């Protein structure tokens, strides 16, 4: 166990000063640059239909879990060299439990 539930609230401001700019949570929710993260969580990567992952991104075959989320958060291209996510990933673990709070609840 190594996550810690966090301010919905806060997640919420974090994805929008964060991940808005490319992803969008709403069921029926639209891709833009990233996909639509409705429904991630117990999912597999690269597996959006309609949207056109890197190579590196379907092969990783990450089971979308609170934990893996926050390892990925930490570094994307780290976590899965090829992805074409443009983000630096946010150094602080009440900042990524925060927001993981956040998709947690916003994608179900
Ligand atoms: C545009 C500058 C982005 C921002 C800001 C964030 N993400 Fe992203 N995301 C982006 C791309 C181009 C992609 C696909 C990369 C690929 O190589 O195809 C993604 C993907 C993700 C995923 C994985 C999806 C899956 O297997 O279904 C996740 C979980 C994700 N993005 C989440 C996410 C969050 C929470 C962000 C803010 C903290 C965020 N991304 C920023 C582009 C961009």
């Amino acid at each position: 166990t190594e996550f810690k539930a966090g301010s919905a609230k806060k997640g919420a401001t974090l994805f929008k000063t964060r991940c808005l700019q490319c992803h969008t949570v709403e069921k029926g929710g639209p891709h833009k640059v990233g996909p639509n993260l409705h429904g991630i969580f117990g999912r597999h990567s690269g597996q959006a239909e309609g949207y056109s992952y890197t190579d590196a991104n379907i092969k990783k075959n990450v089971l979308w879990d609170e934990n893996n989320m926050s390892e990925f958060l930490t570094n994307p291209k780290k976590y899965i060299p090829g992805t074409k996510m443009a983000f630096g990933g946010l150094k602080k673990e009440k900042d990524r439990n925060d927001l993981i709070t956040y998709l947690k609840k916003a994608t179900e």
